[PDB]
């Protein structure tokens, strides 16, 4: 009774500053896109066969900054405030704000050899908690972890860390996007309207 | 250290009316029924290899109802509220108050052919969060979900919702009953007596 | 690049008076199901593998009446106007109102074998004009055809005509309902907000 | 009788603003191209063995701006207003107004390795409504689209989507072009004057 | 559920005069021929294994003229005006008006030899827009078309243009006729009444 | 991206009254040993391969009292009060305060024999709620099983129960001491003190 669908999406608009900006994104098909959000809500439950974000840029080559990315597991952990500690994660990769091109294979399905620039990262996908989660939704998980933190580690299977600084203005350019590409597993139907 | 066990068992009474009215039971050993309920305390977690429920008549052939079952995976998922909602369910069954005595061949135990039109259903359990699920009680489940409804998820698999309408009267009228059959392994035992 | 998915799920409820009526219900995927229609409508085209329409009942067996189906192709063709004109049709079906608890096999997706009495009925989908037809809505579809009716080959595959009769009142007495079971192919996803 | 053919050819100039511009152009021999317009005209039917649209750029690495394409198959579908909306269309492709010179590869015929970059896309060819399509002419198509929308679907297989922004003036900058790549087999020759 | 069926009979009458006239025949099951028309109203759709038409001379071979004959694909293509443009289309053949006997060979449906002289030719079949066309009538096609032109390829698989000039007379002069020898494939039956 | 490590370390100090004193201890990284508790706080999550806690006395032959030993899996459970109750208990373990040697031969990694007599036991392991677990913190996890008992199900595997009676004084007599063996898989790094 499993439906798998592979496809890619716009995940996050990107820019840059000269000081450091740290954020996360959950890793969970409600999160992910827009897409793919009203599309699993049709589906009591999911896995993870392969999700992987990867950056394009936008930007000219003159464009100072820099971007980072690395996976976290438990939500109760604190988020990294540095490219050191950021560096230390699983699935960490840097590159220039302009650089990053060479994704976008990863994207087109296409195959492709040189791959060496991309600014792209996949899941364990292997390593994670469990195989199969609940589809959440935004609200219901923030009431979770607004009671306590680990509730969440039966509901995500992980949340991507993003940092982006060396830019040359304080205010924001942009630079580039993260584009979502997965294969995921939808199993046990339900009516959307019901799915929390 | 696994004790392996195949039995069937009552699970509820059913009865009809001619308004719709639309309930949900959990699907773990102390909920099933009382004989599961007091042997699976003995034993601190279990997995279902195999749970059905099937629906048993008592009925006239000329009883006005329809009975309808189907499972739900996340417990914070809004229980359904229409034959139409309920039909999208993972193994959603549908059929005559009366109907449903092929069904017998599955509690027997006994292997049968003339299975068509059994109003009986069965579980993933392949596809359930985890394979392993600890022994719960009401009281202690109860105030778990009391605290925040996700955190049922790691305490339970599914639970069945049921759905009986198209009845003659407004007063309940008994129609027949759910039995549960089921192949459970329990393991690591326990002092009933401290098993919440 | 294909999405498959097997579901079943509700399409009609229906009711009998002394009187034949005739209906017909569009085979695409935005009229077949509520569920469907929400989730084929991320797609751009589709293709059925499968698409069954099957009857189940809940009324008594002592309720008067008979269910009649079958296909048509050409939505400028003329509906049947009586039994013996509908039972000329492509998967004609025909049974008593009380009838069809064997076709809840070909729901519950399980394997059976008494199937003789099932008020079901399959469609070609070999032969049908085409393999891949556009995601389309009401609105849009009424329009087209609003033009003209040929307009509409090229969007929907066939019809499924039903006709109802042999009734005891002349007042409609529920009797039972139609499920669709299909095995439906998605192909080039998009952004539901701009299907038409 | 078939008469196959591939070539390259120039398909539209590219130029880049501050705002986001969305545009599309018909997959069809008459609007690929004025090469191709005038040779297909000489056959009645056509059908795409491999078509591919891929950018190639003309201005300098310091070139603000990026580019965006994906294909829709329902004429009737309304065209993407944002990058998110386009980012979920089939064949989606994106990047640096500058970048893209690996496509050359594609439109020279050679073969080569290093394609990972190359904003360039295909066709689904085989997953489209039809294999053999008339020759349609600008004029005739766009009076039949005036009549509805849908009577499309059977004289073209689909529509390239174009979107341009991230650019630093709101005064179009020549940024490079789109040149289709296509193998064409056309079938069933007619004099150019009557085909329409 | 195919209905196979492989049969000729007379198609068009012939008659020529000393300026060209040109007319064209849809080739679809109601205007072939009086027979088919009547046997595959009983069918919602056909298909054509093979089609073609046969010139039969049935004047002295002192008369004057020639006859022409071609397919055309795309309804919505100018008719030609003159052989040379005619001889341009697939399946062209052209005779002297008392010649064509030798085509005898393929109506009788017996296997000949001498079929060089034949005024005799067929259908691409395999390379028409679809395979399973919808059995139309002449006044329901006439109203699509009305409409507009295009409304009709999705109904009808190609025309067959003719051409008769050479003549001695201005006044048209019985030369022969055109009959059609065809094996259809008839599928998806109903009520003849009901087929438009 | 395992990091797999096999080490023994110093567990708890034991000591013995004549009245009994039950205590438990979690069986996660953190709190297992020192040693552990500061390497693992280095990775994400991490599963144990093989995990076992083995007494090792250190008082004269002479010396009064017994141990027992056990496992629960639901801490939700209440601890056991009795060596009756805890003798049910999954690995059970029971021996005099001044046995055990034996079980040196588990810590020392070396091969062994004479192991009848080791006051030793070994987790399920296979049997856990899940295979990889988040490290962490007993003050975060103190916080979580506040808010409720059992949203410590999915942040623990098990926790083992011993019990301390048949001493000759009410004053705790120095015995011996519980090591733990074990060996873990340890996955994901993280800054460690970004992991609570
Ligand atoms: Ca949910
Ligand atoms: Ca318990
Ligand atoms: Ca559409
Ligand atoms: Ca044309
Ligand atoms: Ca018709
Ligand atoms: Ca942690």
């Amino acid at each position: 009774g499993i439906t798998v669908l592979t496809h890619s999406e716009l995940s996050a608009e990107i820019g840059v500053t000269d000081s450091i900006v740290v954020s996360s994104e959950l890793v969970m098909p409600y999160t992910v896109g827009t897409w793919l959000r009203g599309v699993a809500a049709n589906w009591s439950k999911y896995s993870w066969l392969s999700v992987r974000y990867t950056y394009i840029p936008s930007c000219p080559s003159s464009t100072a900054g820099s971007i980072h990315m690395g996976f976290q597991y438990d939500m109760a952990d604190t988020v990294p405030v540095s490219v050191n500690q950021l560096s230390n994660l699983r699935g960490y990769v840097s590159g220039q704000v302009w650089s990053g091109s060479a994704g976008l294979c990863f994207i087109n399905g296409t195959r492709c050899s040189d791959t060496s620039t991309a600014i792209s990262t996949t899941l364990d996908v292997s390593k994670l908690g469990k195989k199969w989660y609940p589809y959440k939704t935004s609200a219901d998980y923030a009431t979770a972890v607004g009671v306590d933190v680990n509730i969440a580690t039966p509901l995500v299977p992980a949340r991507l860390v993003i940092a982006l600084l060396d830019g040359s203005s304080s205010t924001a350019v942009a630079a580039g996007r993260i584009y979502c590409t997965y294969t995921i597993q939808m199993i046990e139907p339900t009516a959307s309207a019901l799915n929390n």
